[PDB]
C-alpha cells in the first residue's frame, strides 16, 4: 500500500533493482551534486574575469550551484536509503525505514533554481523591444507555476494517470510560453554585440532548447513505451540520467556559458 | 502514546499518521528552507562590494543571519524525517519514538538570534530624524527577545493546554506589535532625507516586512484556524511549515536582498 | 551502575527527562554551536574595519573551535536520551553513550587562552609587560580549566574531590581576573572617554560571564536534593553554559572589534 | 553468495573476509585518498595569484576537480567502510548487505568529470602548432568520456562475465591509447617556443603522465593480474584500491602543481 | 578473536573502558580535529603578513590543517564508535560493529604532513651549502620510509612483539636521519639573519626535537613499564598524539609565520 509514491517505489516494492539499476543510479545521483558543488567553485573563482556589471550573473550562478548541490544531496541519500539490498536474492528492494524515495527535493529545487537562471541573463544581455522587469515577472509566473503544477502532478505519476498528465499539460502550458519570452530575449540579446558575443548565445539557446525539453521527457519516463520497455528498473536508471544530465546542463553549462558571454562583452 | 507537552505534529503523527504527500511536501518544503538560507549567505558574501564601506554592516548582518539559520533549519529538516517513519502495512509515516518528538523548539530559537540581527541591520542603511539610535536598538532587541521567549513557550503546550498556549501567545503577540510600531516609526524617519529610488524601496520593505511577520502568528495558530476543524489535521501540518518556511525565506532573504539593494543605490 | 559520570544521566537514568526539559536543552545546545559559526562570519568579514586584525582572526580561531565542539556536545545530548513511549519522558540511551559536558571544558583549553590573549593586540600596556601578562594568563587559564575538568567527573560519584579541584581552579580564576583587570586599567590610559567607556563595559561583562562558568560547575548543587537537583538543574546548567559561551566569546570579540574602531 | 554483477571486493568480502590489516588499510588508504584531494583544494585557491592572469584558468581547473574528486572518493571510502563489518567470531571483516555492495562506480563517474578537466587545462598553458585548439580539446573529450563509460560497464563483469569485463576492458583502451598519441602530441607541440624550464616541466608531466594513467588500466585487471593465484585474496583488493589512490594522487595533485610550476616559468 | 589489532582493542574487549578514560579519550581525540580547523584559519588570515616569497609556507601549514583535520577527525568517529558502554558493568567495551578501533588512520595522516612540514621550512630560511633540492628529497624519501615502516610494525603491537619492534627500529633509523638532515638544516638556516630569527630557529629546532620524539613514545606507551598496559596507557598514548600534532603542526607552523614576519 504505497499510494500516491513515485514509481521507483513501485519497482523496488516488487522486482526490485539489480546491481547495477541500483548502484548506476546511486553513482549518476551522486555525480549530479558532486558536479554542483565543483560548478560553485568555478563560479567564484571566476567572478574577476569579468567587469562589474555582468557579476552579478556569476553570482547567481553561484547561488544556484549551492542551492542545488544540497538538495541533489538529499536527492542522492534519498536513494540509498530508501532501497537496500536483499543477500538472498542479490537485489535492492524498498526498504520502509529508509523513507519513500521521491524527486520532489529535485523538483522544489527547480522552484529556486528556474526563477535564477531565467532571470541572470538579463544581466549579460540588454532588451531592445521588451522590458526587463515585465520579462522578469512572465519568467517567474510561468517558472513557479511550472514547477508546482509539474511537482503536484509527478506524486500521482502511478496512483493516477489523468492527474498525472493533466497536471503534467497544464505545467507544459506555461513551459512553452517560458521558451518564447527566451527567444525573444535571446534575440533582442543578439542586437548590437560582437558576432562572438552572438555566437554564444545562439549555443546558450539550443543548450537551454535541448536540456530544459528533456525535464518533461523524463517526467513521462516511465511510459515512454507504452508495461513496455521503460515501466522498469531500466525506465528508472534512464530518468534519473537524464535528470542529472539535464541540471548539470541547464545550470552548469548554461552557467558557463554566460560567463564566457560576460567576458566576450568584458 | 503518551507524548505531554509536545508539538501538534506529533498527535497527528501518533494517531492518523502522514501521508506519502503530506510527509514528502512537509520533508521538502522544510529542505528547501535550509537550502535557500545557504545559498542566500553566498549571495550576500560575494555583494558586498556593491555599496560603499557605512553600509557593509548591513550584507555582514545578512549573512550571519543567513548562516545561523540554516545550521537550525538544518536541524529542523532533519527533526522532521528522523521523527516519522514509513508504515507498509498501511503506507502512512507514524510517530517514531526514538527519533526524538518534533518540535519546532528549533526554529523558535532561530528566531532568537535573528529577530534582533534583522531589526537591527535596517539601522545601518537608514538614518533617523527624531528617534535615538540605541533608543530603537534597544526597543528592538528588548520587544524582539520577548517576543520570542514568550511565544517559544506557548508553542509546547498548543495541544496540552490551549489556555497557555493563547496567554503566552496573546503575550508575545503585545510585543509584535510594539515592534511594528517602531519599526515604521523607523522606516518613516528613513525615508526622511533621502532619493527617490529608496523612498521606493523602503515602501517595498514595509509591506514585505509586514505581510512575513504576520504569518508567523498564523502559524502559530494554524491548527486552529477553522475550529477539530479542517486544519486539525496533517493538512494543518503542510499549511503550518510551508507558512514558516515562505515566511522565514522572505523575512531574512527577500528582506535582505531589498536592504542590500538600498544600499547600492546609495 | 553509572560511575564517574555528569548529574545529567543520573537524572535521565531515573526520572527521565521531560519533552520541554530535553528539548529546550537540546535547542540551546543546537543555538550554542550556531552562533558560534555566525561569528565566525562576523570577524571574518569585519577584519577590514592592520596592527588590530590580529584580535578579528583569534576572534574566528575561537568560533571555530567553539562551534566544532558546542556542535559535538548537543549530539552528544540527543544521542544519550531517547524519547520512551510508555512513559513520554526521555530516558538515558547507553548504546549513545553516557552525556559528559567534556566537550565543553576542553574548547575552554583553546577557547580561554585566546580570548585573553587576543585583547593584548587592541590595548596598549603602560607598566606591564606583554609576554609576561600572557604567560600568567596562560598558565593560569590552562590550570583553571585542566582541574575545573577533572573536577567535574566526581560532581556527583564524589562530592569532596568535586570541590577539592573545584576550588583550586578557581583560585586560578580569580588571579587571571586580577591580571585581566591590571590590563582592563593600563589599557585605558591613553585613550578617549570612548574607548574607555568600552573597555568598562568589556570588564563588567567579562566579569560576570566568567563568573557564569563556576556557577554552572556546582548549578546542580544550587539549592541543596533542592530544586535545582532535578531536570530545571540540567536546564539551567546548560541554559548558562550557552549564555556565558555567546557573552565570553561573541559579545566579547565584538566589543574588541569595535573598541578596535575608536582606535 | 547471489551477488550479481558485483565487483570482487564483495565476492571476497562475502566469502574469505578481510582481515583487520586488509580493511583497515584500504579504509586508511581510501580516506588518505579524498584527504589529499580537499588538501590540494586549497594549494590551487591560494596559489591563484602566483601566475600571470591568462593561465589562472589551469589552476582554477584543478581547483574544480579537487572539489569533485574529494566529494567521489568520500563517498566511494564510506561504501568500502560501510559494505563490509567486523565477525567477532573470526575477527574478520565479512560483507554487510545492508550497507549496500561495494563499487568503485563512484570512482569511475568521478573520472567521468576529471578525465576532461585535466587534458583540457594543460590547453591553457601551452601553446600549439599545427593540430587547433578545439579539434585536440574535442578528441579528448569524446575519447575521454567513452574510455569511462566502457571502462565503468566493463568493471561490473569484472567476476560475473569474464568475456564482456576483457571485451569492453579493451574498447576502453582504444579509447585511451588515441588520449594518449593526442597528448604525447600536445606535450611536443608545446614544448615549441617556451623557455628550457617550461619545456623541462613537460618532459616530466608526460613522464608522470604516462605511468599515473597506465596505473589504472593495472587496477582494472588487478585481481586476475596473477591468475586463482596470489592477486585473487583480499591483497588483490588492497594492492587495486592503493594503485587507484597512487593513481589519483598523480594524475590530478602532482599534475596540477606541475602545470602550475609551467604557468609560472611561462610568466 | 581479534587477530592484529591496536591494544586499544584488546582493552576493550577484556577489562573495558571506564567512563572517564573513555570520555577523555574521545575528547581529547576531538579537541585534536578542532584544533587542526582553527589553525587552518590562522595561517589562511595571516597569509598577507609577510612578504610574497615566504608566503608558501603558510599555504602548505595551512595544507596540512586540512589534511590533518579530516583524518583526526575520522579518528574520533573511530574511537567513538569502537566503544559501546554496558550498562550493567558500567564500562565502554568493543563494539564489534564500529569496526575494530586502529590508529592508522593518523599514521597516513603522517604520510602526507611530515613531507609537507619538513619541506615548508626551506621557504623561510636559505641554505648555504646544501641543494634546496637534495634536502627536500632525503626528507621525502625518509619520511615516508618512516612512516610506512611504522605504519606495518603498529599492526603487531600486541599480536608480535618482535615485528613490532623490528619495524619501529627500522622506521627509527630514518627518524635520526631526518633530525640529523633537520639539523644541518637549521644551522644554515641561522647563517645570515637577524639574532632575532636565529632565536626562533633555536625554538623551533627544539620544539621539532621534542614533539617529534613524542610519537615513538608514544608508539611504543604501552610497553613504557613492562601500569600503563591498561585503560590508562591508552588514554595516555592519545594525549600524546595529540599534543604531539598540535605541536609538530600548528605551533611549528605559528613560529615559522613569524620567523617569515622577522625576515620580512
Ligand atoms: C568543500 C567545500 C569547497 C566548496 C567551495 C567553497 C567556496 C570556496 C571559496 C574560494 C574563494 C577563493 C578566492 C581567492
Ligand atoms: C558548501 C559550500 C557553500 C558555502 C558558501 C561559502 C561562501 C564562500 C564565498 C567565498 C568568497 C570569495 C570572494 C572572491
Ligand atoms: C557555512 C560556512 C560559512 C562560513 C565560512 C565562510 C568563510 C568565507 C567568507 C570570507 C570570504 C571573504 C569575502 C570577501
Ligand atoms: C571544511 C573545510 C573547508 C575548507 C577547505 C578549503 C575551502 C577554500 C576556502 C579558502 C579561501 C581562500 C581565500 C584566500
Ligand atoms: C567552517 C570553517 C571554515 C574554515 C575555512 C574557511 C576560510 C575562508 C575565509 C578566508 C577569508 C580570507
Ligand atoms: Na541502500
Ligand atoms: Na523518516
Ligand atoms: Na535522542
Ligand atoms: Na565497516
Ligand atoms: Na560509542
Amino acid at each position: 500500500e504505497l499510494g500516491n509514491a513515485n514509481f521507483e517505489n513501485f519497482i523496488g516494492a516488487t522486482e526490485g533493482f539489480s546491481e547495477i539499476a541500483y548502484q548506476f543510479t546511486s553513482h549518476i545521483l551522486t555525480l549530479g551534486y558532486a558536479v554542483m558543488l565543483a560548478g560553485l567553485l568555478y563560479f567564484i573563482l571566476t567572478i574577476k574575469n569579468v567587469d562589474k556589471k555582468f557579476q552579478m550573473s556569476n553570482i547567481l550562478s553561484a547561488v544556484v550551484m549551492v542551492s542545488a548541490f544540497l538538495l541533489l544531496y538529499a536527492q542522492a541519500q534519498n536513494w540509498t536509503s530508501s532501497f537496500t539490498f536483499n543477500e538472498e536474492v542479490g537485489r535492492y528492494f524498498l526498504d520502509p525505514s529508509g523513507d519513500l524515495f521521491n524527486n520532489g527535493y529535485r523538483y522544489l529545487n527547480w522552484l529556486i533554481d528556474v526563477p535564477m537562471l531565467l532571470f541572470q541573463i538579463l544581466f549579460v544581455v540588454s532588451l531592445t523591444t521588451s522590458k526587463f522587469s515585465s520579462v522578469r515577472n512572465q519568467f517567474w509566473f510561468s517558472g513557479a507555476m511550472m514547477i508546482i503544477t509539474g511537482y503536484i502532478g509527478q506524486f500521482y505519476e502511478v496512483s493516477n494517470l489523468t492527474a498525472f498528465l493533466v497536471w503534467g499539460a497544464i505545467s507544459s502550458a506555461f513551459f512553452f510560453h517560458i521558451l518564447w519570452v527566451m527567444k525573444k530575449v535571446i534575440n533582442e540579446g543578439k542586437e548590437g554585440i560582437s558576432p562572438a558575443g552572438q555566437k554564444i548565445l545562439s549555443n546558450i539557446w539550443i543548450l537551454f532548447l535541448i536540456s530544459w525539453t528533456l525535464y518533461p521527457g523524463a517526467y513521462l519516463m516511465p511510459y515512454l513505451t507504452g508495461d513496455g520497455f521503460l515501466y522498469s528498473e531500466d525506465g528508472v536508471m534512464a530518468r534519473q540520467l537524464v535528470y542529472t544530465i539535464a541540471d548539470v546542463s541547464s545550470k552548469v553549462i548554461y552557467g558557463v556559458l554566460l560567463g564566457n558571454l560576460a567576458i566576450t562583452l568584458s
